[PDB]
């Protein structure tokens, strides 16, 4: 995540405590349970695309649900690229981004935390939350 | 909302209890707060487009931004989908139809709009998310 420290923007990777806490939330309630989706919304504020993929990728199980969520992200990326062809290399900025760039594909954590990707990481978080929301599980009776 | 009762589909309008509960959520927590977006997601399953508009319309800046985003999606939809040859079904819809404009509550609950209400619910969820700031 990006955070203000001593007045300046700094980047730090997701900490082991948050990874552990997110994993417990998923295990206890489910990946697409409404409370889990809200939880992801709260924690992922100011995450880079690399941070987001980190949390998605370390989540075990829920293969079916996770696959449906990833499928919806891919659908958004496909739609994005159709509406936004990539510009020539040395075109005047701010240069708009491809879906791969928005999703943090091939980016170092440092790169993904840079100003070039500030709007992009916000947009990717939006795509992921939209995908989760669209796969929301209706709450059912517990054991 | 559309629900199964005695094994068949039935329609009923949104009730005052749900309206009151939704209003409390928005007042107490905010229109685009993560928990409010989730709350809308829960309550709007099987809503028609008319039901969704009832909830939007009863909700007192941020609301205008959400409506603006829905309009942007409508404009994009219509560019990509010229009105079908005035032809065999299933007939694909205009953004006005998806948004439930000019539909009676009964009409909006019909099979002709079953996919459409689902798509509109998606547009609204997307609009809320895209307007989220805090």
């Amino acid at each position: 995540p990006i955070m203000l420290r001593g007045g300046r923007q700094e980047y730090e990777p997701v900490g082991p405590g948050l990874i552990a806490a997110w994993l417990k939330q998923v295990q206890e309630h489910g990946l697409t349970h409404p409370a889990t989706i809200t939880y992801f919304g709260v924690i992922s504020i100011n995450f880079t695309s690399v941070d987001i993929n980190m949390l998605l990728n370390v989540t075990p199980g829920f293969a079916a649900e996770k696959q449906l969520v990833i499928d919806k992200i891919k659908e958004k990326a496909i739609a994005w690229d159709e509406m936004h062809p990539p510009p020539p290399a040395d075109a005047a900025g701010p240069v708009p981004l491809t879906s791969d760039q928005i999703r943090g594909i091939g980016l170092s954590p440092e790169e993904a935390a840079g100003p070039r990707f500030a709007d992009a990481r916000t947009l990717y978080r939006t795509w992921v939350l939209e995908a989760l929301q669209e796969c929301q599980r209706t709450i059912s009776p517990l054991e």
